[PDB]
């Protein structure tokens, strides 16, 4: 949501969110990966014993100067498995958009459904429902021999099909880059 003038750059927060260990390091890492070393900074990790947070930022090459501005896009994600909320509430602060990395796993189902409600609820004390903030809806390891299909983990996590959804697989790439597209498409509307 910031405004940079000293640098001359617009500033965007994009929130991977999702239960533990459905893809969002992975997500970021592919990412991070095919961006040139000029055009993004240090993939930094803060890490305690029970927390931690991944964050980047870079200047996407898809992207016109809105008068002379460039747009500079900072992804975020708690990754790992959680034993508090407080990173995940604190990671959703000024965020302009969000995806939200679902697990294909049987056994992660319910850990979907669970994720997405503390995400509402996180937003909440923000003042923020789940229609003012973008989101987008990744399922994640559609390669896994048992992936759930799409349209169960999207009714769990999305039953009345308000958000965009796309299927991944982020540690081969797929669907990486069209869902962080489908973000960018949003939260650049919004913008103008
Ligand atoms: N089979 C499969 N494994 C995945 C996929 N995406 C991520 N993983 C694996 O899932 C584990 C957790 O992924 P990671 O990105 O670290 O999770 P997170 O940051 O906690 O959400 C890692 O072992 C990844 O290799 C996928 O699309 N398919
Ligand atoms: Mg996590
Ligand atoms: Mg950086
Ligand atoms: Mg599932
Ligand atoms: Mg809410």
């Amino acid at each position: 949501s910031t405004i940079n003038f000293a640098n001359r750059e617009i500033n965007f927060k994009i929130v991977y969110y999702g239960p533990g260990l459905s893809g969002k390091t992975t997500n970021l890492k592919w990412i991070y990966s095919k961006v040139p070393e000029g055009r993004k900074g240090e993939m930094v990790s803060l890490a305690t014993e029970d927390e931690r947070t991944l964050f980047f930022d870079f200047l996407p090459l898809d992207i016109g100067e809105v008068k002379g501005f460039k747009t500079r896009f900072h992804l975020y994600t708690v990754p790992g498995q959680v034993f508090y909320n407080a990173s995940r509430k604190l990671i959703l602060r000024g965020v302009d958009g969000i995806v939200f990395v679902a697990d294909s796993a049987p056994n992660r189902l319910r850990a979907n459904a669970e994720s997405m409600r503390n995400m509402r609820e996180n937003l909440a004390e923000y003042g923020l429902t789940l229609d003012d903030v973008p989101i987008v809806i990744q399922v994640n390891k559609r390669d896994l021999p048992d992936a759930l299909p799409v349209e169960m983990v999207r009714a769990v996590v999305d039953p009345e099909g308000k958000f965009p959804v796309l299927e991944a697989v982020a540690t081969e790439g797929k669907g990486v880059f069209e869902t962080l597209k489908e973000v960018s498409r949003l939260v650049l509307a919004r913008v103008a």
